[PDB]
């Protein structure tokens, strides 16, 4: 067993099997995590992270879609490889899900505008995305001061998952009805990278209609090998 294999079998698999939610702290370590943050901010400064209106209407996310091989996206690429490796090692142990592919990385800036995101389900209408992964980059973050707490309400288990958006934290959860969630108002700028993994059969059905998500949120790219 390699380090990502050990993490999957001893931790991620039983977490996803039972709670459908998994949190991994110090996922990349301080050094590479630092390098990922550096690149995201460099993307932000280059004007590479790009609509307001769709009770709450006004958004504010500045996003870019990163494949991983672009100039100054190497560390982001390395993050994706590490997340991929972890998902690879879960194959056949998460149930019926065949995960062949995923979205590109959604590198995102979430400014402290004092607004949260209302209770939502990532994939309400069978668009093919089965697993959401969010990698957070916020150092010195205190929720009681800066807000921005994620709360997931899993349908299987009578609990609240209160997830602080902490630097070098990987969050993994089912994208469908099982995990409705809301992000509380925040009062400082945040960065996070999100990938969604596709279920082969569900995304095939979705494409057979056209119930796939719009834009890059519905564009498939293969999962990395070792
Ligand atoms: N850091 C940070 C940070 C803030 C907000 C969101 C965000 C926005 C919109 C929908 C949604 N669902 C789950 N997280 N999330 C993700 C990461
Ligand atoms: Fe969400």
């Amino acid at each position: 067993p390699s380090a990502p294999e050990r993490l999957a079998l001893d931790y991620i698999v039983p977490c996803m099997r039972y709670y459908g939610i998994c949190v991994v702290d110090s996922f990349l370590g301080a050094a590479l995590g630092g390098r990922v943050l550096a690149e995201v901010e460099a993307l932000k400064r280059g004007g590479r992270l790009r609509q307001l209106v769709s009770p709450r209407s006004i958004r504010g996310d500045q996003i870019a879609w990163v494949e991983g091989h672009e100039p100054g996206c190497r560390s982001i690429g390395a993050l994706m490889a590490h997340v991929d490796a972890v998902i690879r090692h879960c194959a056949g142990r998460l149930g019926s899900y065949k995960i062949n592919g995923r979205t590109k990385a959604m590198v995102a800036c979430y400014p402290g505008n004092g607004l949260g995101y209302v209770r939502h389900v990532d994939n309400p209408h069978g668009d093919g995305r089965c697993i959401t992964c969010i990698y957070y980059l916020n150092q010195n973050w205190d929720v009681k001061v800066h807000g921005g707490l994620l709360q997931i309400f899993p349908e299987g288990r009578p609990v609240v998952a209160n997830i602080e958006p902490l630097f070098d934290r990987l969050l993994i959860f089912w994208s469908d009805r099982r995990n409705p969630h809301e992000v509380k108002p925040a009062y400082a700028t945040r960065y996070a990278i999100t990938v969604w993994y596709f279920d082969a059969d569900e995304r095939a059905r979705a494409k057979d209609k056209y119930q796939l998500a719009s834009g890059q949120k519905g564009v498939q790219v293969p999962v990395s090998q070792p």
